[PDB]
């Protein structure tokens, strides 16, 4: 029988279908374990385990290893983040105008791509691991040097004792699965916003319905990369009591790096100088700029399923454009 704190937990997991989850109160009711804990719920909801024939104890054992590879002094990009994209993923994947479109390896590599997709972020920026010379920009010659070390990690990971999720899968499943994983996670570097969102309108003016239809390889995964892209980027899109923890949190990031940069005689990231902010005037212009033209996309591609999420949106960007001191 369920521990009482277990029984708190397995209550507020009944709303793992809802844009809005109490992510906070997951990972304090876990142990700080929201990426495992969700990600099993997901699993068990989807009927992933039975599919792709997933021992549970490697399942456990994967994430609990994957979640440990997040970095606990990390103030946003940490194992809370991630379960939040994972959730976040998890309900896009459901949205109507999607019903019966992606199997379930196309469904399974967007849910595992966005539990890996900042395994082991060290809190700074791929330009500080640049200028810096670390061996991590060495390695990925400058290049997505953060999203090719979170695949490399997510996938390093399965070596471990008793974490090969994918020990069942046919070498065509893991080949089709990896592709999939690599394409969706090296989408979520921001360098590539502008191409990826071009390609979406693209999409949204030429889409064919039956529930939307995609029928080659290249739309199909332009779509699931978007989808992860909008579930990272969807913090601005959740409740404000959420959207305010989440601000905080990258806040508190970008400070920490602003003060390693000022340390060291470097020039001061864009929204990184404690001492010089503006984290209202910062939000309205990640949301004008960034957020609200993707999720304005992605509200068309799967009109009219995304309305309440779009004025959610709106709303947050009123609140924080009122906060504006003058
Ligand atoms: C909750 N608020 C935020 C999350 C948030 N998440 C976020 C992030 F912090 C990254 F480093 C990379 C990403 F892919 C993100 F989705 N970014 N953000 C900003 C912002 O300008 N970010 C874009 C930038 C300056 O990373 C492009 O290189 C401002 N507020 C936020
Ligand atoms: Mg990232
Ligand atoms: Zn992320």
């Amino acid at each position: 029988v369920k521990t009482e704190q277990e029984d708190v937990l397995a209550k507020e997991l009944e709303d793992v279908n809802k844009w809005g989850l109490h992510v906070f109160r997951i990972a304090e009711l876990s142990g700080n374990r929201p990426l495992t804990v969700i990600m099993h719920t997901i699993f068990q909801e989807r009927d992933l385990l039975k599919t792709f024939k997933i021992p549970v104890d490697t399942l456990i054992t994967y994430l609990m290893t994957l979640e440990d590879h997040y970095h606990a002094d990390v103030a946003y990009h940490n194992n809370i983040h991630a379960a939040d994209v994972v959730q976040s993923t998890h309900v896009l994947l459901s949205t109507p105008a999607l019903e019966a479109v992606f199997t379930d390896l196309e469904i399974l590599a967007a849910i595992f791509a966005s539990a890996i997709h900042d395994v082991d972020h060290p809190g700074v920026s791929n330009q500080f691991l640049i200028n810096t010379n670390s061996e991590l920009a060495l390695m990925y010659n400058d290049s997505s040097v953060l999203e090719n070390h979170h695949l490399a990690v997510g996938f390093k990971l399965l070596q471990e004792e008793n974490c090969d999720i994918f020990q069942n899968l046919t070498k065509k499943q893991r080949q089709s699965l990896r592709k999939m994983v690599i394409d969706i996670v090296l989408a979520t570097d921001m360098s590539k916003h502008m191409n990826l969102l071009a390609d979406l309108k693209t999409m949204v003016e030429t889409k064919k319905v039956t529930v939307l239809l995609l029928d080659n390889y290249s739309d199909r995964i332009q779509v699931l990369q978007n989808m992860v892209h909008c579930a990272d980027l969807s913090n601005p899109t959740k409740p404000l009591q959420l959207y305010r923890q989440w601000t905080d949190r990258i806040m508190e990031e970008f400070f920490r790096q602003g003060d390693r940069e000022r340390e060291r005689g470097m020039e001061i990231s864009p929204m990184c100088d404690k001492h010089n902010a503006s984290v209202e005037k910062s939000q309205v212009g990640f949301i004008d700029y960034i957020v609200h033209p993707l999720w304005e996309t992605w509200a068309d591609l799967v009109h009219p399923d995304a309305q309440d999420i779009l004025d959610t949106l709106e709303d947050n960007r009123e609140w924080y454009q009122s906060t504006i001191p003058q």
